[PDB]
């Protein structure tokens, strides 16, 4: 449920950092 999905959040928010670098270079 929401509990499990919460795990994907850390991956999304954290994974977002990587995407930020892509937009830069």
């Amino acid at each position: 449920g929401v509990v499990d999905i919460l795990k994907g959040a850390a991956k999304d928010i954290a994974g977002h950092l990587a995407s930020k670098v892509m937009n830069k270079l």
